[PDB]
DNA sequence: TTTTGGCTTTGCCA
């Protein structure tokens, strides 16, 4: 019984598809568009097409038009007027760029339903959907076009039915595993405000990109030159096959070259420090300041050069992550004898007259488990302003606390963090120094004085075998079928999936309410900013995040009113038995940022 | 096959 009734045929049959439009408390919208690339609402966007239920779709065309748009307007921004659309992100993006239409209001996505459900799962297609979960609308199907041809109008209304069908299953699905809630009060915001952060894009500039490129080209050029005094032939270095011939196959011994190995090698004869550093300059220069020189567009509102980020926030504990040019992994500052600071992160501008505001979570995960495990040492520990991973690094090694290198902070840190996750007594030696015995007793040592995390761990594994899957702080669920296998590995490695996961997605969640909850007071303060640069420069625009920090951008001005603002939302996102300590740091650049006490 | 998450196996960010 599909039908499609085209309301922008008569102004009276118009006005009263509005009328009964803005009363409805649920519909579900899809966007027809043409062959195209980057939006016009009148050449790329052809119309929308809004449904209701019962198989029946209305189109509404943009072709030949200012008073139906603004009508459009009235209507999708502020109206229940719950939208569902396939690919929120998309299709906000995709309005905003075409029509300057925001969705404003409560969004959903059967995406993020479909993740919710099993997150380690595979990333469905909308036809995917309809096989599974709603197969009564498989005729429908014969109509989403195909691989050559497909009318944009049809193709519109049967995704708008099809998405309306399925995300009316998918709601009872998530109302027996009490995530409905969660799902329409953190995931969608999140959604919207990574859409946000994928319109406001993050400064880059390329002045000093290429200089920290002539540098690295310059290095590279000195560090040939000298290895191949070492060796006193021209060879290649960057096949690992070539350093394994010859090289290290007489002149030293253990060929699995990798950065562990030739680390120990260090103290000796310095050819090993030579390639590390060749190799870790190379990478650089491959990974990072190649992709980032390329997927840069010049924004001339800013008039300015932005990298704009693909979130995919479709992950196992709910990290968010970005598309292969990933600015979460630019490497941090590092030191060239050449002596020269290479600040990668430093070619990360604001906008002009602007200054980068990072707000980081002080140990997230370590206060999730002290919250979760209840451990009394760990939480009273985490409540006098002492920073663990330096008085851990202080016993372990016998220095003063106030005495210890930050190198040496984040040899604990990754010490702590391993045995809290499973890691076993033979890796524990191999990277703290020690004997398989030693590093065993220190483990022992670590789970007799921590009473609380050993006894979350067990239960935790328990519990992961009575229930089969474990959740987090929110109630998301992740399903791990291996916890009750007979093979001795697999049992392991979920067993340690099921602590990671339910600490790593608690501070997840703690992060996406944070970022929501500063979006709405940051919405609250400025009423009259744009939303993002694409838009339409009062307040922050959420230029990036680390999965543990938000970088924000903003104004002279303002920076002190939105570290205020971002300070306090993230201390006050969640009540726990911990305090949530997070420090804000404003600078000119990302990597320039100094501590802004407060 | 014995910290894990993300991207690419090994190294960089979480
Ligand atoms: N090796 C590891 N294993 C497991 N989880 C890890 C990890 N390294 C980091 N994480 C997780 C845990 C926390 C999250 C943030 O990463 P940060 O390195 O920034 O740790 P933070 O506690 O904030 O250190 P601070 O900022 O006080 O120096 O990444
Ligand atoms: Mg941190």
């Amino acid at each position: 019984t599909f039908s499609i009734i085209d309301v922008a045929s008569d102004r009276r049959l118009f006005n009263t598809f509005i009328k009964e439009w803005k009363t409805k408390e649920r519909y579900s919208l899809a966007l027809a568009c043409e062959k195209r690339e980057h939006d016009s609402d009148g050449l790329v966007l052809i119309g929308l097409s809004v449904c209701w239920g019962a198989r029946d779709s209305y189109y509404i065309s943009l072709q030949q038009v200012s008073e139906r748009l603004g009508q459009v307007r009235s209507c999708l921004s502020r109206p229940g007027g719950v939208v569902v659309t396939y690919d929120i992100i998309q299709v906000y993006k995709t309005l905003v760029l075409s029509c300057g239409i925001s969705l404003a209001g409560n969004c959903e996505d059967p995406k993020v339903a479909c993740w919710l459900l099993d997150p380690g799962s595979e990333e469905r297609t909308l036809p995917n959907m309809v096989t599974v979960y709603c197969p009564e609308e498989l005729p429908l199907l014969d109509g989403l076009g195909s691989a050559h041809a497909h009318c944009p109008r049809v193709r519109a209304a049967t995704k708008s039915v099809l998405v309306h069908a399925v995300m009316n299953h998918l709601t009872g699905l998530l109302e027996k595993d009490s995530m409905l809630d969660l799902f329409r009060s953190i995931e969608m915001p999140s959604q919207v405000c990574l859409a946000l952060l994928e319109l406001n894009g993050v400064g880059f500039s390329v002045e000093e990109c290429e200089r920290q490129k002539h540098v690295m080209q310059a290095k590279l050029t000195a560090l040939e030159s000298q290895a191949y005094n070492l060796a006193g032939h021209s060879f290649s270095l960057t096949s690992i096959d070539d350093i394994a011939q010859v090289l290290f196959l007489e002149l030293h011994l253990p060929f699995s070259t990798t950065k562990d190995i030739l680390e120990k090698l260090r103290p000796l004869h310095p050819l090993p420090g030579v390639i590390l550093e060749w190799r870790r300059i190379t990478n650089a220069l491959t990974k990072v300041v190649f992709p980032l020189q390329r997927e840069k567009q010049y924004h001339p509102t800013l008039a300015m050069d932005r990298i704009y980020p693909i979130a995919q926030t479709h992950t196992a504990t709910g990290r968010v992550s970005f598309t292969e040019p990933n600015i979460q992994n630019v490497p941090k500052d590092f030191e060239i004898c050449m002596a020269f600071s290479v600040s990668m992160r430093h070619a990360f501008v604001p906008f002009s007259g602007g200054m980068i505001l990072a707000a980081d979570y002080s140990q997230l995960e370590l206060r999730v488990l002290a919250h979760l495990s209840k451990d009394q040492r760990l939480l009273q520990v985490l409540n006098g302003g002492a920073d663990v991973f330096r008085c851990i690094a202080a016993e372990w090694k016998g220095v003063d606390p106030e005495t210890v290198n930050d190198s040496l902070r984040q040899q604990a840190k990754q010490i702590c963090y391993g045995i809290i996750y499973g890691m076993g007594a033979k890796s524990l030696g191999e990277q703290m120094g020690v004997e398989e015995n030693d590093a065993a007793c220190y483990i022992e040592s670590f789970k007799a004085r921590y009473k609380g995390i050993n006894a979350f761990l067990k239960e935790t594994v328990k519990n992961c075998i009575k229930n089969g899957y474990v959740q987090t702080l929110m109630g998301r669920r992740r399903y791990l079928p291996g916890i009750s296998n007979t093979n001795t590995h697999i049992k392991a490695h979920a067993e340690r999936q099921a602590v990671n996961t339910t600490v790593q997605g608690s501070a997840a969640d703690i992060v996406k309410l944070a970022t929501v909850n500063i979006q709405k007071r940051l919405r609250k303060t400025y009423p009259t900013a744009p939303l993002s640069h694409q838009h339409t420069l009062r307040g922050a625009f959420f230029v990036l995040q680390l999965h543990d920090e938000l970088i924000y951008e903003t104004r002279e001005e303002d920076l002190i009113q939105v570290a205020q603002i971002v300070k306090r939302e993230m201390e006050s996102a969640v009540k726990l038995y911990v305090k949530l300590k997070a420090k804000v740091k404003v600078g000119p650049s990302w990597g320039n940022l100094q501590d802004l006490d407060l």
